[PDB]
RNA sequence: ACUCUGGUUUCUCUUCAGAUCGCAUAAAUCUUUCGCACUAAAGAUUUCCGUGGAGAGGAACAACUCUGAGUCCAAUUUUUUGAGGCCUUGCUUUGGCAAGGCUA
């Protein structure tokens, strides 16, 4: 639903936001591996 | 001994951090080793608990402590006198200079 989905986009922001911490060092392990 | 910066507290955001980033110490995955892997070790990657540095914004009271900066000597030994005057020679830039001999 609209509520739903909005919540879903919210709660997704969240957890990109999170991983962010190493997103750039960990990203760039992973494609070097 | 006169004037001027810089504050501190708190909330949020951005970046770097191998530094006991943490006087503490978890979990997962992969590889190797041997056992035969909770009762085991090595290496690597990741995630989490949560920190320092710098920068940026917001909002609360302290504003010159501190950090800095700009702002009483006359008696030996130094700055309260042994100072001034005469003579010769070389050159006089004819003012006298240079050395020596003197008198005080």
């Amino acid at each position: 639903e609209k509520d739903d989905e909005e919540a879903d986009a919210i709660y997704a922001a969240l957890d990109k936001r999170m991983d962010e911490r190493r997103k750039e060092r960990r990203e760039q392990r992973e494609k070097e591996e």
